[PDB]
C-alpha cells in the first residue's frame, strides 16, 4: 500500500506544471525512500527527471516498490478539482489498476476523492547526468525568468555565452535583437538575490526558445535555478525542493 | 406606464446571467406586484423560473400589466454599458415599441439612456413545480458551484444520490472518476456554511453537467442554493432573492 | 548621436499603444528641441500626430537631425521585453542601419540592451490642423473612454452633437440605442473632473467607433482628453504630455 500526503496540493500541481507542457505520459518510480519520475518530449531535446525525498511530504508510506504511470494531461485536471492550499494523499493498493488523489482541508467539510485510471508504460530509464560540467551558474529563477521570456520575443533562438565572471545570454532575431549580461556577486541584504558562477572552460550553447519557455516553469517551485553547462552534453536546469529535485536536460543545436 | 428602479444595477445585470447561456429570448411579465419570467433552453431540459417582488426594488410602480419580451443576447451588451453599483430604471409606457434603461450614480455627472427594442414572442406558460419533492437539501452556493465545476472536469454527466443523512455528488469518467461527500449540521459560528436535509424519500439522480453549470450562475444572487429533487420530476434548483427567487428546473436523463 | 532617456519606458510604451493599433509603420523624426512622429491608417481616416519635447525626457540629446522610421509591431516586442518603471534609453549614431534600446532600473543588477532593426520609409508630412475649430471640449479621459466604450456595444457609429452648454454622444443600432448627455462645469473639489465648452459655433458630426476606440488608447497619458470639434475638417483629439502632445485626428463619414 502507497501513502503519500503532500501537506500542500500545490506543490504536485506545480511539480506536474513542470512536466506538463513539454511531455505526455510519465512513469512515477514511487519506493521506500520517496518517488522518482522521468519523461522525454517527442523530438528527444528535452529530458525531466524529477526527485521527491520522503522529507518533501509530511507524511510518506510505501510498503513495496510500485510504478505508476499516468497521463499528465489527465492528471491536471485532477489537481484542478483540488483546493490549491488542501492536504494531497496518493493512495495505491499492490498492482494498481488506478491512483486514488484525495483532498481534505481545514474542517471535515468537503473530503473529495477522486481516482485515475493508470497506464502501463514501457520505462527505459536514462542515466546521462555527468560527472562534471564545464561551468555551473545558479541565480533567482524569477530573473532566469524574465530573461528568456523577454529575448523569446526577439528570436527562436536564445544563446548563452560564459567566460569567466561573464554570463551573457544574447537573442539575435529577423527583427532586432538584444542581450542581457549578468556577473557574479555575494548579496548580504538577501543571499537569494545572489548569482553564483564556477566556470571551469567556457561555454558557447545555443537553445531553442521553445523549451527554455518550458524550463522556466520550475520558477514557481524553486527562488532559485542551477544551470549547469557543458559544451558536449545537454545543460542541466534543475529547481531544487525542500528534499529533491526537478531537473531539465536540454540538448542543443549545432 | 413601467417604472421598475434598481437600488444598484448589479442585481438586474446578475439576474440576466442566470437566463443568459442557456436561454435566448424571454418574456418579462412586469404587474402591479412585480416581475416574472421564464425561458427554456432549445432541448426543453432547462427551465428558468424568476420572480422579482416589489421590495427587491428600491422604487417599482408598475400601473397596469406590461409583458416586455427581448433578447437576452442584446439586453446584456446594454446591461454591459451600465456602472455596476448605479441606479437602474426601467420604463415603458402602454404597449411598447421599446423598453428604457436608464442609469444614474452619485452626482448628476453622467447619466446615459438607453433603448432596447422589443419583440413579440408567443408565451404558453409553464407551471410544472410540485408539491412535494422527495429530497430537499440547501448548501453555501459556493460549495455547490464548486463541487460542479471539479467534478465537470471528469464527466460529462454528474450523478447526485441522496440517502438519509447523506448526499453523494458523483462523476465517473473515462479518465478516472471523483465524488465528494457531504453531511447535514447547524454551523452556529456562521450558519450560512449550514447543510440541511430533509429526506422523505431517498434519490439517485443523474443531470448533464453542461447545465449544472449553467445553474451555478445563480451563484453570485445567493449565499446559498436550494436543490428540491424528486426521481419522477426535473428538480428545483433556487437561488433567493431579497423578495423572490431565480429557480432551475433541470430534467434527468434515463 | 542621440541619446533620449526616459525617465520610465511606460511612457514610451504607452505613447507607442496610441499608433499601434491603428497604424504599422511611423517614422519617428529626431532633432535637436526633440522628436515628432506621424502616421496615417490604410483607408486614411484616422491620422496620428506625436510630439515629445525635451523636458518629457530625463536626458535627451540629439546633435543632428536623425529620421528613424521603424514597424511598431516589431518595435512593441522590444517594449514588452523591458520593466515598466526603468529607465529607457534610445541610442543612434548618424545614419542608423538600427536603434538601440537600453533598459536599466534600481541596481546595476539587470541591463539590457536591445537593437531594433530600423526601415527607408517614405515621409510626405502633412499638416491640416486648422486655425479655429467650431467647438472645443475637454473633459476627464476616463469619463470620455466610458462613453465610447458603452456606446460602442450597441452601434458602430457614433454621433457627437453639441449646441451651447451641451454636449450629447448618441448611438442608435439595429439592436436598440443610447445616449449620454453631460455639461460644462467647474469642479473646486477636483478641477480634473472639470469639463470645459467654448462653442463658437453648433455641431452635428459622426465618427466610426472602431476609431474612437483606437483614440481613447491615450487616455494612459493623460487625466483629460481634448476634442476640438469643426464640420468641414476631422476632429482633433489630443492627450497632452509633460511638454508634447498626442494628436489624433479623425475625418467622420457623411
Amino acid at each position: 500500500m502507497l501513502e503519500a500526503k503532500f501537506e500542500e496540493a500545490s506543490l504536485f500541481k506545480r511539480i506536474i506544471d513542470g512536466f506538463k507542457d513539454c511531455v505526455q505520459l510519465v512513469n512515477f518510480q514511487c519506493k521506500e525512500d520517496g518517488i522518482i519520475a522521468q519523461a522525454v518530449d517527442d523530438s528527444r531535446v528535452l529530458l525531466v527527471s524529477l526527485e521527491i525525498g520522503v522529507e518533501a511530504f509530511q507524511e510518506y508510506r510505501c510498503d513495496h516498490p510500485v510504478t505508476l504511470g499516468m497521463d499528465l494531461t489527465s492528471l491536471s485536471k485532477i489537481l484542478r478539482c483540488g483546493n490549491n492550499t488542501d492536504t494531497l494523499t496518493l493512495i495505491a493498493d499492490n498492482t494498481p489498476d488506478s491512483i486514488i488523489l484525495l483532498f481534505e482541508d481545514t474542517k471535515k467539510d468537503r473530503i473529495a476523492e477522486y481516482s485515475l485510471k493508470l497506464m502501463d508504460i514501457d520505462a527505459d530509464f536514462l542515466k546521462i547526468e555527468e560527472l562534471q560540467y564545464d561551468s555551473t551558474l545558479s541565480l533567482p529563477s524569477s530573473e532566469f525568468s524574465k530573461i528568456v521570456r523577454d529575448l523569446s520575443q526577439l528570436s527562436d533562438s536564445i544563446n548563452i555565452m560564459i567566460t569567466k565572471e561573464t554570463i551573457k545570454f544574447v537573442a539575435d532575431g529577423d527583427i532586432g535583437g538584444g542581450s542581457v549580461i549578468i556577473k557574479p556577486f555575494v548579496d548580504m541584504e538577501h543571499p537569494e538575490t545572489s548569482i553564483k558562477l564556477e566556470m571551469d572552460q567556457p561555454v558557447d550553447l545555443t537553445f531553442g526558445a521553445k523549451y527554455l519557455l518550458d524550463i522556466i516553469k520550475g520558477s514557481s517551485l524553486s527562488d532559485r535555478v542551477g544551470i549547469r553547462l557543458s559544451s558536449e552534453a545537454p545543460a542541466l536546469f534543475q529547481f531544487d525542493l525542500k528534499s529533491g529535485f526537478l531537473q531539465f536536460f536540454l540538448a542543443p543545436k549545432f
